[PDB]
């Protein structure tokens, strides 16, 4: 909701993944005068050791490249991403285009730049986030049919059985045994197959 | 894609629809230095007439909001929407988020923030069009896996065929009636 | 080879899986005149407690027929299964071909069977059970080169790589971690994917 | 597939290849009843002549084993072998290893062992003639997939095209010029 994003803001915990200085200061104070929880945070660490909702991030051509594109990629799903670009140029256009940035804010920045791009990037990730992750649960629950259909095919030929027989066993199997269907089909399974 | 992306910026069909002055002028005449086809429009219309890639707007507190927002709810999900943004308070920026925007520029607008704005919004409706376009094909792709396993123990139990034979006999057919595999296994449910 | 199959019996461990009577009595001596190290096994158990390399059964219709099938189902890929029928009716026969023996002995057995059946069965296992490993390897080969190809890819994407780069990559990140490059590639990859 | 099997024994084409006597006969006689097409041939020749599914012999410490096994060696590989034995010591077991049989009837035969034997030993020879028909699909198939990976690279990183886009390229021109993925890889590379 429109209320609930906007409401939201002062819960955010946001990261400010940018060399100590003026741009960083600024970022941080303006941050705090929205209420969001903020840190900066440089060199790019490795992992984040706290939980991160949206991270601000400046776009580098040397080993920073490589250190902050494998950090974002770790990220938890809704982490919101939004890029402090200074050229307009191709190889920095790519870059943002290859973090998946959801917002941008072109330097020099000021403090008008700050909430529009945070509540309207913020959106952005959040859809998003909800789009891929059906797109996930389509994946799985495709895949596991695949799999559980192929045990039952496993078990009729082993046993002589019609497809009510393989499905009976595999559910009583799965049932007691406190283990999901589609676990006895893969302890069963391991065709090295499809 | 990157790569295809910023090589295809010069074939986007962009349109400034925002009322004529300076801001409209500015960023029309940014548009044509990146290269964009670039035409403005004012008052909204009620729908495009000819095909639009990008659409950049303000947010106006009167009816050119709502009419706006139906022109972009009836249109082609790929418009991309940017909007031009002056105050950061809470109903301007609710009419942001529930004309669902994919990319702002906060005022005064100068050209560096153009270009920067327009390829990642772009990226943005993309790969939102994308993940609807990849959620409908495993929509249909879990039903029609449903089909092609219930027509197979139906041929498997009906002929005591085992699961080869019934695949064997499903491809042989459709691909003989010149039709999906889908197709002859509905015609046996 | 001939001989190294003739001279290998006297180490094949044989169970005779039967209840216990004529039957199995002269199956067990004539096995122990020929020299192997033989055992019999009646109620069917759910795993062998023991190294097995041939098994002989006896066809049954009733509750035994899902335990033979889910235990022989178990065993490792070399072993020799000769199966003693009393009959040569479909529902018989079709459990011989469900169970993939190697062999038949028809009842009622005497001595003179068992050995060419033994030897047989066991040169069949033998051939079947290199076909199927090979096919095997060939599978897991295909989708192990599928995976690392998905991760290179997606590291092309993510850093703005080339193939060389992302190659090297891998091979460094696997190299130096003592895992295998499939490993890095699957710990990486987790499309939920292909 | 146990039932197509058992279904499919009267279509069998079944050689008796023993000399004329008692034996030949009885196992003849059985195979009638069972339903399979059945001829009896003696002494062995060189090549079949008509198709043959299944061979039934004997060992023979004689120039007939050298024959018979160069007649089986040439021949199709999914024709069953089964030999009929009446000595378990090792020169004859060896015949029966060089020989690679599918199944063993020991002597005396009698009807009552036929059928189990001939069916246990085809589904034997089928199972082998298909997983080195996989084996062959398989090969095959590793040695495509790098050929439509490389062309997928060369693709991507001549045009600065992405994956996705490599895969479109290809799928479209193969499919616009009635050929394989693999032709249009390997055309390219």
């Amino acid at each position: 909701s429109a209320n609930s994003l906007l409401g939201s803001l002062r819960e955010l915990q946001v990261l400010v993944l940018n060399p100590p200085g003026e741009v960083s200061d600024a970022l941080v104070l303006q941050l705090i005068r929205i209420g969001c929880s903020v840190r900066q945070c440089w060199p790019p660490p490795e992992a984040f050791d706290v939980p991160v909702d949206v991270v601000f991030t400046s776009i580098f051509q040397n080993r920073h490249h490589d250190e902050i594109a494998a950090l974002l990629a770790a990220g938890t799903p809704r982490t919101t991403l939004v890029a402090l670009v200074e050229y307009e140029s191709p190889a920095v256009l790519s870059q943002i285009i290859e973090l998946e940035c959801h917002g941008v804010i072109t330097q020099p920045l000021d403090a008008h730049r700050v909430l529009p791009v945070l509540v309207s990037a913020r959106r952005i990730s959040e859809e998003m986030a909800k789009l891929k992750q059906k797109t996930e649960q389509l994946q799985d629950r495709i895949a596991g049919q695949a799999r559980i259909n192929q045990a039952k095919v496993l078990l009729m030929q082993r046993h002589g059985w019609d497809e009510r027989e393989a499905h009976q066993h595999l559910s009583r199997e799965a049932m007691k045994r406190r283990e999901p269907i589609l676990k006895i089909a893969q302890e069963l399974l391991g065709n090295e197959p499809s």
